[PDB]
């Protein structure tokens, strides 16, 4: 019972301690490509890089680099590509990835501007009649429809490979109410957002892995994938109470560094899993 464990940590207020043990035991792998001088401008943060072994490679002989990682959860039967919010110069690369990896959905957990500064580039068109064209990767992106709700907006986008004139519908799931500081008060809306993504089919195996990002693509994005996998496991296993969130998180960190950036996010993840389990279950 993780809800029982949850209350213990809370009782003895030891979230920092537990979160810190996870950090200590977290995997550490080479990030050689990420650090090559030529890729300096392809990284938003100096301390956030994809491990070489799990990085997404762009299909181009020029420079195949993009700060993104493939998180592959074998037992859960789910995969996710966690990436940083694209930069002014990596938007074409961002959509190239979405096309090459055959992704059906893009999940955004932040706003273009937060705490007064840019956390992500405006990488999608905001008006139907103003399509965007990425000359470097030869891609055309068109806003098809938009549905603004209280805590999130879902957009329908048409992505076209100008080289082949092939097209695909991409669903943009944008969680718009994540606080500038700290974590959400209640996992309620965050969970419904996740379920809406599940419902679209974007997380299903018939499609490439969903692309997820916040600013660095490790904190909020971490919370999203950790909660989704844990719920899914509790759904699969003969004994749902055997799902250990701390171990699942560590398995994920084998594919990308720093998933879950604070003890607050860790507690929030527990909170979301526990709440989502109560609904999904009974
Ligand atoms: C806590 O650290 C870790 O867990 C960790 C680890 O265990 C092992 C390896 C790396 C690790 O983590 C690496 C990052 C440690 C803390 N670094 C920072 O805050 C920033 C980059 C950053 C920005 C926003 C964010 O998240 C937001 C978002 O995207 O909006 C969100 O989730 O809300 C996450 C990371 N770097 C920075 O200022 O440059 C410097 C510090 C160089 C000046």
């Amino acid at each position: 019972e993780m809800e029982k464990e949850f209350e213990q940590i809370d009782k003895s207020g030891s979230w920092a301690a537990i979160y810190q043990d996870i950090r200590h035991e977290a995997s550490d792998f080479p990030c050689r490509v990420a650090k090559l001088p030529k890729n300096k401008n392809r990284n938003r943060y100096r301390d956030v890089s994809p491990f070489d072994h799990s990085r997404i490679k762009l299909h181009q002989e020029d420079n195949d680099y993009i700060n993104a990682s493939l998180i592959k959860m074998e037992e859960a039967q789910r995969s996710y590509i966690l990436t940083q919010g694209p930069l002014p110069n990596t938007c074409g690369h961002f959509w190239e990835m979405v096309w090459e990896q055959k992704s059906r959905g893009v999940v955004m957990l932040n706003r273009v501007m937060e705490k007064g500064s840019l956390k992500c580039a405006q990488y999608w068109p905001q008006k139907e009649e103003k399509e965007m064209i990425f000359e470097d990767t030869n891609l055309k992106l068109t806003l098809i429809s938009e549905d603004i709700k209280s805590y999130y907006t879902v957009r329908q986008l048409e992505l076209e490979n100008l080289t082949t004139q092939e097209t695909r519908e991409i669903l943009h799931f944008h969680y718009t109410t994540w606080p500038d500081f700290g974590v959400p008060e209640s996992p309620a809306s965050f969970l419904n957002f996740l379920f809406k993504v599940r419902e679209s089919g974007s997380l299903s195996p018939e499609h490439g892995p969903v692309v997820v990002h916040c600013s660095a693509g490790i904190g909020r994005s971490g919370t999203f994938c950790l909660a989704d996998t844990c719920l899914l496991l509790m759904d699969k296993r003969k004994d749902p109470s055997s799902v250990d969130i701390k171990k699942v998180l560590l398995e994920m960190r084998k594919f990308r560094m720093g998933l879950i950036q604070t003890a607050d996010q860790l507690r929030f993840s527990y909170l979301a899993v526990i709440e989502g389990a109560k609904f999904i279950m009974g």
